[PDB]
């Protein structure tokens, strides 16, 4: 029973590995929720604390720039870098208040967005020097469009620099050669990275479009790797599930059976978060400056109905419940 | 032309006093916008940067708690403390990007809420020892409902702690004793706080309820009262703050500024404006159901392009910043950098 499960706030290094090993041996996945604001991270940290669970918070290139502000010029990645750094501090500062472990991660970063990556690593190293931990728990590379040699080669390059701070790296491989991801292809990724550090996960292509989903393939990766490595471990790899929304409870089950520790959500939550605020369209009669349908026809004050603290909270509550659904479906609810 | 007019990020210490003196000398005031989310601080910073203006961002007790999340128990001021600190780091982290000097302030703290004040002040100090700087630029005490010798008493003790950090204290005095606040009472505050440090500002009851009419002229009375009993030459020995005065005329704002108001608080107006742009996303209500869009096809064509919060939340930002840009024109702070 690793320390991680009793901790509170953002975790790093060995705590991230222990948590992922705990997930594999207790058989649950941890949802990874894309966030774009303090409000949406509040929604996720709440759903997580309430169901006594660990959570992964991620920022995409676009979500990171939202934290910066859409009016901040991002031609140079200046917004995604500032925004992600801004969200990192905010999340670090508030996460302990909810009393769970939080993995802080960045989402998909393709080859043309590598400067977004480079800026985060700089800030990471700088932060690591002053404080003993990086800023982010985890970072993702998605060079699945490149050939696999380039993809694995430059992941190793970054990974070597990431490993100096114990940071976690998530890597994606698709079907680019020089259809699903072959287990051989996935083991090649393991070969190079495990030479550097064991703190890495892999997201493969198994029908999870983002003709359908063959979660049984992830077991084939795990099994192939077993043989090659010559190990007893059921789950020699750490695996991630991309494009998760719409898959049945049974699909998520074999995926988790096959070593998946993390399932990404985003646009499900996106919609969820909207519902609560959308459903406040019952009050459009009370959502003008002073005109109220109710009492005092035009002399009533609508402050109590237009306070964003009132209606944004509706979005938080509705997003949280969607997340809670997941936390149960992924068997993560109650694992602390 | 003080150095602050060319800085980016949360300013501290003398820069704050430097900003206020320029505000008094050039005769503008600075809107303080209450904020509750990253989304809302973005709206304010973007309005400041676009209208080339300094800006004050503040957090009320319930604003801080919101930043922490409404599902967090605040009964020991536990959410307002965490939430104000987490908002402080985010604002500090993002402010430089907008290329603007920012004052990071905290709104009305009464006697019942002073746990919150101690929680914020302990963390300011921990952070000072590590960085040479507190988190917040200034804080407000509002002990106007207590007797004025008790109001000024605790302010002085807290100000003595804050002055080690160059931190700015804002104090509110009302009509109680120990109708409008007199100049005599106001100069009492200045009498006590000026011992500790210059970096403070007064909010007095001059009919700005938050019956009596609003009379900005009294602010001049305070200045000329303090002026005489100091004996100095300068028009404004006091730093003065305008609370709850939205919907006052441009003339009423103009006389308050010329009496040395440097900070006008805005809260509900921005709230309504923020909602405005998101509410106007009525419009796409038919696109606001999971996957079927009444437009192109009822299954086949999807809606994620319209339900993305990065789209519609931004609309609230844009209308909130527009309300803030009017304020910077009305308070003449527009284009002062
Ligand atoms: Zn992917
Ligand atoms: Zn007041």
């Amino acid at each position: 029973p690793p320390a991680v499960l009793s901790k509170s706030g953002v975790i790093y290094g060995k705590d991230v590995k222990d948590l992922f090993d705990y997930a594999q041996e207790k058989g649950f996945a941890i949802p990874a929720i894309n966030v774009t604001s303090s409000s949406t991270v509040v929604a996720a940290l709440e759903a997580a604390r309430d169901n006594k669970a660990p959570i992964i918070l991620q920022t995409s290139q676009g979500g990171a720039a939202y934290f910066a502000g859409k009016g901040v010029d991002n031609k140079d990645q200046a917004a995604s870098i500032a925004g992600s750094i801004a969200a990192a501090h905010y999340i670090r500062a508030i996460a302990p208040t909810y009393g769970i472990p939080v993995v802080l991660h960045t989402d998909h970063c393709a080859k043309k967005l590598l400067p977004w990556f480079d800026g985060m690593l700089k800030a990471d190293e700088e932060f690591f020097a002053k404080t003993g931990t990086p800023l982010f728990s985890s970072h993702m590379l998605d060079l699945s469009e490149e050939t696999d040699d380039e993809n694995i080669a430059t992941c190793a390059k970054y990974f070597e620099r990431m490993a100096k701070m114990g940071q976690w790296l998530e890597m994606e491989i698709g079907i680019t050669g020089g259809l699903y991801t072959s287990p051989e292809t996935v083991f090649a990724v393991y070969e190079s990275l495990h030479k550097i550090s064991p703190n890495f996960s892999i997201a493969a292509a198994f029908g999870n479009v983002h003709v359908q989903l063959r979660p049984e393939i992830l077991g084939d990766h795990q099994v192939y790797a077993k043989k090659q490595i010559g190990t007893d471990a059921k789950h020699p790899l750490y695996l991630v599930f991309h494009g998760g929304s719409g898959s049945t409870q049974e699909e998520f089950n074999t995926a988790i059976k096959n070593g998946v520790v993390k399932v990404n959500l985003d646009t499900d939550c996106q919609y969820a978060y909207l519902t609560g605020i959308r459903d406040y369209v019952t009050n459009k009669i009370e959502y003008l400056k002073a005109p109220v349908g109710n009492p005092e026809g035009a002399d009533k004050p609508n402050k109590k109905y237009f306070d964003p603290r009132v209606w944004v909270r509706e979005g938080e509550k509705t997003m949280s419940k969607r997340i809670a659904e997941a936390l149960d479906i992924f068997h993560t609810k109650g694992q602390l």
